[PDB]
């Protein structure tokens, strides 16, 4: 009963696109067990306000993404690197996976990610028509309303960018080689022509634009809708509420609410799957041809050790009773960003102060999404790639947004109460985050919310009786993260001195300056950047150093000082993936090794995370993986003038 | 298959008692469930110091009851009073259940809390005998190691007492009615016997002593092992590897790796429970006579909604199929205590505040804490009942540590160091919380980690368009914690004032100042407490008092930025429960309301939390359920000579 | 009752490898007697540190080869050459043998040891690959932490290993004949090849080197782990708690804490051997084929 050529594990972001792709390009049959269910009809994922809670109950006022009802509940260790705290971090249930809970921007990664760290046969060029394919098949917006604010940031930025194409150094954060001498920057002339940082070309590394493109759609009647994958592969004009494919889906069978614990062998191939309905009771799936996992970051692991194929010596000491393959390497090697915040007040007179940040309030076109530019690497990073003087790459992700967003008890203890309406919001977040972690199931029985999740973000460096020269370069692997931290302050902070002066040039007589991080602070280690340079990092070990000079010691203690604004005045981005990178777990045709007949084609099979956003990754990877597993480039040929139509039921 | 006359839920702290107690007196069936595995072999858990982290390994320093193949990770919503942080309270997962990971301290709560805060037929004159009974089963060992402080500590907290008692006062925090105006304080002469907290009359509810109690057993070699419900109860001198017993014990049967699903009902009976194995095969165990569900007070809910107990609406809404009894108040009313840290500085030569801290090392027979007493309410509180000035409480409970207990963060801010002696812990813990919670469940498929628990702790007042007149009691009612945290405060900076002078005279030169929560600040709280009497407490809303006096403007300025360290400086103790409470969801007899021959003996049918640690009422609530359901008392009558006994091996 | 083709005689080190490559090998049924029984899930012998005394009892700190209930106390006669004492020496009585309470350190031996004093049919090129096939399935791993001394050390007996060399002498003990004028020593460099003293073709003999090859590992924790007989030939995939194999290795049936005294014999062949069990009552074990002891030195 209930057999499947194909059988699909959960309809994340990539496995909608998958059934959908594979349903209509094949006639075998084809069945998908998703944990959650439909939410075509619900206020709260649909509209855009939701995600600020516009429908919570009074008396449960929680946000959608702390919902255990909507998102698996992934609590981690206490982390030595962040002051042995617990944060949370979820994973979207449901259609779609984590895009029913997201804030909607869509980023595709840019070309050097792809070219440079992903092996070959994977590269840019192979990649390309499935990124437009997914693109145009979202459809993305940009933003509407525009703001004063934005066209000053842009010739800031025009002004910074142009100094450093003149100064001549090698790589800086707005240099784009593949551009010219002429700055990659957006125009401030109201007639500008919108630049676009998904060039299908891949033309735009470091760039600074207007607007991203929202996943959102404006309706007949004027409300604003989440765009996502489930309203764009699996709408009511494919599936109906008993679960059936019509016309030429009709091979397709989609169960929700069906979890699925364990993938059953005959030693090397896969024959059924089990899942536990929503009476509580099992039931039992037969595998025809192959199984296809699509379980999400945190989750793919889990499923894969718990079946029986992993570490068998770790296996064992848990209690898993079938064994199947030993890998040292099942769920390990994971990739996350990491947003770093900061607050910048203006002081002047009321009206220019209220006129300055005109059109800042959150809307669905943007969902105070303004953004400036995704930014690159800094001049004194001493991490940085052996071939940084032949490409560029993506280091940072500049966005503006409004209000103070930063935890409550920072929010008291800096005292920037959200009730001051004369400061905004600017986030430098890292994209090439150096700190790893790993995953280990505890018990061999049922996927839980928490396993074993090891994360250290931010950890120190312990000086040893060794000689300096000789134990240097490992001080510098380890303290990578609290580098690039600063060197994003910094860069924040060029942009900000830039902003005062343009600001001051544009007829508003105000002026702007940094306040959450103890400005003294920032000041301090801009002096200490410029009188020092490559070598500013040295003094983070105070001891080994041993320079012992008031400005040294003064230097050393600013350093110390300010390390607790990346490891607290910030919350970790949920953008966790890579966790069975190809060659760790699977081949470069996704299929696991020494197994005969699983695949798994979600983002926990992807090499490195991309320079961006990763919503466009996780499909990416499912659409490469429908031509794979069909064998014809069926779906890539296709003409760009294909879109499903989007149903709103 | 397996048949079974009783069922009892969750292999835990009441469920062995209850089981072995229940195999003992007769020869019916009966079946114990527990998911986990053996565990008595494991030096971590079988060693009592390895509570504290003797054999974790130095890359995964972390707690028993942190680790997920240890113990369920349930983390509750955000608490809306302490910046929206999230605690996670955990339940032990392994034979004994929580029993497997405490600190084994024994401490029953007194009489007054069975004699004002329990229903009839459960007050103390008719549970002392099976208190008394858990106490001789466990045998405790009082504390051998001796410091210098305790004495010290003693003789100041006997000087404010007997000004307290001269007084004349009506009611304050170290008067006990059931003794006499005499002060209890243990006598510093090194020939006085010693006053136990656990006296079978129960006649201190405020007493000063010297040490707690500790289910520690004694090997013959000299080392010290752990004897917890799982090991006292079940251990391998009763029942055999298989699970069948010999003789006497031959009734009882204990299943492995059984994670349970829903207990099938024939439409108001329980028929039938199910669980997973390792291999993902459900068995159907029929029940013959009645099912107690006591699986914890936090997962015992959840399987009762998933039986269909509970809101309707919200049970059909979630996608549950059978319908049994409707009970809104299922699950609600969850309690649980808080307490907060405080750091003392010594100062002196470093000889003198060297021996003055000598001899106060954690070991098996004392974990850490020294402890003084456990106070009653305070003079100046306008939260007590009408019984008050008739017999005395159990309201705080004070213990003293080495190093010091403070959050990483916390300690970085307030600038103390972990490795200097000189600071102690003065924590006042809270055993009388004011609110309450419930739970709810995400997900009707399996069991998961984390449910719907909600916990709000230090809720706020705002200002209403009313009279003050009208308003004043509703500011009384809401702010319990906060008055209840800053007396405490005040009750510990008393103590340190008085073992300044009382430490001058025993011998040391040194003096002892309250520091990490700002001396200057606890000193301003000290003067305006005296200052304004029994209407201090209208302050902590400047806006409704209105009084524009400076000093009105200083003292509510120290009220508010007070409250801050209850928030961060503080921990919440793992001592849930009262979810299911006598009277809501089961009755006098612990027959669950709406059901036929169902039963729950959890800690969540505690009709109060006891002024103490919980596991001994746990223990009293099983040992009554024993014979509730044998229907002849045999154990309130059991001579205490009797005992078990317990193999290593 | 509790016959056997193959019995062997305890399980020491070199017992538990017979039964387990004897099961697996063949098809005839197999039955091991020892006096000791299984520790794998005891903290003083996994965790290296056990050695040194980490978890002994306060008081009954003793040393974990001179306590009785982990291994013979093999107490001596005067010695009339050591100024009339009685030292006492062990054997590990237990799942691996001596292999339980011993330094972890192993070594191969070499090839002239082999190649000469050894009887014909025993040479080193004859028991290479059975001594690889050991060496690989224990797989031991070198020292981790490495210390300025080492270097010193080195350079130190460089120097004079290139003077005996220059000095013309038949043999000296830094002199390397199969390696030739250049020095058998390790170099000082911090990207020094790592030299090996148990080298598969035997070409080390007398050799300068930087680390041995410990019997531990590293776990995932971080924790290391005791590598030994007991744990590498005997483990919970091949024998449960009932004494019983399971798989391929179902003809092996092993029986713990039993101590044999005595073989019985028909007057020139082997029919049966008894033991006693933990009840303190005798057992008999009836020999088929061919009798195997295994107890060790003393
Ligand atoms: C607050 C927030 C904001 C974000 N904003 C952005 C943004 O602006 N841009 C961006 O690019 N990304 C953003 N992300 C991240 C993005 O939502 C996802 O990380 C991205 O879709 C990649 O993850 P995924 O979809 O492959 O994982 P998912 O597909 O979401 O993984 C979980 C899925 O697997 C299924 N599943 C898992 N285990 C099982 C099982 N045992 N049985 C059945 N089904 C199972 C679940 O049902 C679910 O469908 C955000 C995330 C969060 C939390
Ligand atoms: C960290 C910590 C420290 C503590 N310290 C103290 C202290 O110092 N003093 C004190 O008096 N008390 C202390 N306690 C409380 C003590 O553990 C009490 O016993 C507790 O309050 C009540 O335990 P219980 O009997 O309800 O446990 P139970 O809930 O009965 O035990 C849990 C059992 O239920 C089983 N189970 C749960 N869910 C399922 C399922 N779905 N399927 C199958 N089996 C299941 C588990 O396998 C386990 O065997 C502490 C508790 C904790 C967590
Ligand atoms: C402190 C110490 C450190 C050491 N360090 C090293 C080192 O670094 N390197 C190294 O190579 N060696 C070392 N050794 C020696 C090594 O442990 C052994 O000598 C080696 O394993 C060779 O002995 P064996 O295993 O064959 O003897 P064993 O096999 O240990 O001999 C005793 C075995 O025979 C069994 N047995 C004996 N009589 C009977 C009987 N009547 N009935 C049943 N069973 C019986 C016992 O149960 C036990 O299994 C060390 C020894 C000690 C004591």
């Amino acid at each position: 009963n209930l057999t499947g050529d194909i059988v699909i594990i959960g309809a994340g972001a990539a496995g909608s696109l998958l059934a959908h792709y594979l349903a209509r390009f094949s006639n075998m049959k084809i069945i998908l067990l998703e944990a959650g269910h439909s939410h075509f009809n619900d206020p709260v994922v649909t509209d855009p306000m939701g995600f600020f809670g516009k429908y919570n109950p009074p008396n449960e006022n929680i946000s959608m993404s702390q919902n255990p009802s909507y998102s698996w509940q992934g609590a981690q260790e206490p982390n030595t690197g962040a002051y042995g705290n617990r944060p949370i971090i979820a994973h979207g249930m449901g259609f779609g996976g984590s895009t029913m809970i997201n804030r909607l921007n869509l980023v595709v990664g840019g070309r050097t990610v792809f070219d440079n760290d992903w092996p070959v046969g994977w590269k840019y060029d192979d990649v390309k028509n499935y990124f437009r394919r997914v693109l145009v098949d979202i459809n993305p917006v940009r933003d509407n309303t525009k703001a004063s604010i934005t066209s000053v940031a842009l010739d800031a930025l025009r002004i910074i960018a142009e100094q450093q194409i003149a100064s001549g150094e090698p790589v800086d954060f707005l240099l784009n080689k593949a551009t010219g001498n002429v700055p990659n920057v957006e125009k401030t002339t109201p007639d500008a022509v919108p630049l676009n940082l998904n060039d299908y070309e891949g033309v735009n590394s470091v760039v600074a634009f207007s607007s991203f493109y929202m996943g959102v759609n404006q309706l007949s009647d004027g409300n604003y809708i989440r765009k996502y994958a489930g309203n764009t592969y699996l709408n009511r004009n494919y599936v109906d509420e008993n679960g059936r494919g019509i016309g030429k889906f009709s091979g397709l069978r989609v169960v929700s609410d069906a979890v699925v614990d364990r993938i059953i062998f005959k030693g090397n191939r896969a024959v059924g799957v089990n899942y536990i309905d929503r009476e509580g009771i099992m039931h039992y799936v037969k595998v025809n041809k192959e199984v296809v996992v699509t379980s999400g970051a945190f989750y793919t692991p889990t499923i894969l050790q718990r079946s029986g194929i992993g570490d068998f010596t770790y296996l064992s000491s848990i209690g898993v009773k079938n064994l199947v393959y030993n890998n040292p390497l099942v769920g390990t090697g994971l990739k996350n960003h990491y947003s770093p915040v900061t607050i910048t007040r203006v002081h002047g007179e009321p009206s220019e102060v209220s006129r300055f940040l005109s059109n800042m309030a959150a809307n669905p076109t943007n969902m105070g999404f303004k953004g400036l530019a995704e930014l690159g690497f800094h001049r004194l990073d001493p991490n940085k790639p052996a071939n940084a003087n032949t490409v560029t790459y993506r280091k940072y992700q500049l966005m503006m947004t409004a209000g103070v967003g930063i935890p409550a008890e920072q929010q008291y203890l800096s005292g920037l109460s959200p009730s001051s309406n004369n400061l905004f919001t600017l986030i430098a977040d890292d994209i090439r985050f150096a700190p790893e972690g790993y995953i280990k199931i505890g018990t061999p029985n049922i996927p839980r919310d928490v396993p074993k999740i090891f994360f250290n973000t931010f950890v120190t460096y312990t000086p040893t009786s060794a000689p300096a020269d000789q134990q240097w370069p490992i001080a510098q692997k380890t303290l990578a993260p609290l580098i690039s931290a600063l060197l994003g302050y910094d860069i924040i902070y060029q942009t900000l001195i830039s902003m005062n002066q343009t600001a001051r040039d544009s007829g508003f007589q105000v002026s702007l300056e940094m306040v959450y991080p103890l400005n003294d602070l920032i000041y301090k280690l801009h002096n200490g950047l410029a009188t020092y340079g490559a070598n500013w990092w040295h003094y983070f070990v105070p001891t080994l150093v041993g320079d012992d000079t008031p400005a040294g010691r003064e230097f050393a203690d600013t350093l110390s000082k300010l390390s607790y604004y990346p490891r607290v005045g910030a919350h970790l981005d949920s953008h966790q993936g890579c966790s069975c990178s190809i060659g760790r777990t699977v081949d470069s045709n996704l299929k696991v090794i020494g197994t005969q007949n699983v695949r798994v084609a979600d983002l926990s099979a992807a090499a490195f995370p991309p320079g961006g956003n990763t919503w466009a990754t996780a499909s990416m990877i499912g659409a490469r993986a429908v031509d794979l597993i069909l064998g014809f480039p069926y779906l890539r040929d296709l003409p760009v003038n294909d879109v499903p139509i989007l149903n709103v039921n």
